[PDB]
């Protein structure tokens, strides 16, 4: 059985918010592309660095998620360091992911250049940094989640299996 | 606030003294076109040297409230060109988006665009740019990426940049 | 620039230790190469296994004593843990040329979906340059067709030799 690890990344959801519809939107866009069983493990945290690193840390190694994907606190702005966060754990960084969800977002708006999301491996687990806005979540996974898979049963991982009325993975 | 903006030229040649910098010059004429809003240019030419490259940076970052800092020359494959290793060794984390669409914008009209080593990063609030050197090249480089450049500001709670929007049209979200 | 180019090709493989793996991608790449120049080079060629620690020292032989003006590499270059040329090659340059990666994966994507799963990087170790390419014989000339153009130019940026290229095969571009 898959286990996906799902990070919400902001001081206003971790102080209190009335929903994380951040999370949602992750959790809804996996619900729509799997037809195969999975479960969610799902943390709301702080932008804190050594929070999310403990947290993705965690969700690898002891929780076995053979996807992790995060949202939020990937821009400009100085409490902004999930990016950091993901290089500091993973050892093996996927720089194709930046590269095509940036340029999948470019053909929107020209701001797309600011975003440091990233993505690499922990061990066998795959870890992507997404935006914050629903509408970007789906967007980002619409251009990446083709290929995620095909990654994971190369890290010799769970076969992932997809709605392909909804979503087509090449393998 | 007023905004201030570092223009770095880095070449051995112009540092030994040339008839003129025109790559500095295309920087300083780009962004007069672009802005509305009042700035002050301070400009520095320095040498192929990476820890006097590092040092001007940190200066213009740190001391002189550069809120963009934009570089020309030094960033090709050639052995003395180390912009690129300066910028890296100043900024506390990359701008990934900003090599991308520069190499992407360059590639338009030249194969060897993927010699380029250029980047972008911050220190702390500062937004600093490493920019190609032919005046065409940069005023095309700038094209392409100063459209995202007053948001950055914005959200590094730097000054309110103001463009001429008949000339450039800054996105803000 | 006037000396003779020698060029690097390292097709690194989990059956390497085995005389008769039949090297199908190594072979595109010298046929390529081939097509490619019509100046006098002479390739540098190794078959190896997939330890990090030898491609390390096979990419600074060719570099270091071996006056590899370019070295191209194939296999193990995707997300598997037993791929690891990318580290080897990242271990031994000292400076990374981003713009190759990109391409790379680019003219990939316009195929495949999981070309956002390449780990295929370039780098310069003094004035060599290291190009890691795909593994397919297709994919490699696909591959080498998009980045080729601007190798000699970077070798003539390094003070290396000047390589010389069959206008009807490729097209090698030089700015003043
Ligand atoms: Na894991
Ligand atoms: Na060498």
């Amino acid at each position: 059985k898959a286990k996906i690890g799902i990070v919400t990344v902001s001081d206003r959801a971790s102080a209190g918010i009335y929903e994380d519809i951040s999370g949602k939107a992750i959790i809804d866009t996996l619900n729509d592309y799997l037809t195969s069983e999975w479960e969610p493990i799902y943390q709301v945290i702080p932008d804190e660095q050594d929070v999310i690193e403990t947290t993705l840390i965690k969700m690898a190694d002891e929780q076995d998620c053979c996807l992790i994907v995060t949202t939020g606190g990937t821009g400009p702005a100085k409490r902004d360091v999930t990016p950091e966060a993901t290089e500091a754990v993973c050892d093996r960084m996927m720089p194709g992911f930046g590269e095509l969800m940036r340029a999948e977002s470019l053909k929107f708006v020209p701001t797309a250049i600011l975003s440091r999301q990233t993505a690499g491996l922990r061990g066998d687990s795959l870890i992507v940094n997404l935006p914050g806005k629903p509408k970007s979540i789906r967007e980002c996974l619409d251009a990446v989640f083709p290929a995620i898979p095909y990654c994971i049963d190369l890290m010799e991982g769970p076969y992932l299996e997809c709605n392909e009325a909804v979503i087509k993975p090449f393998r």
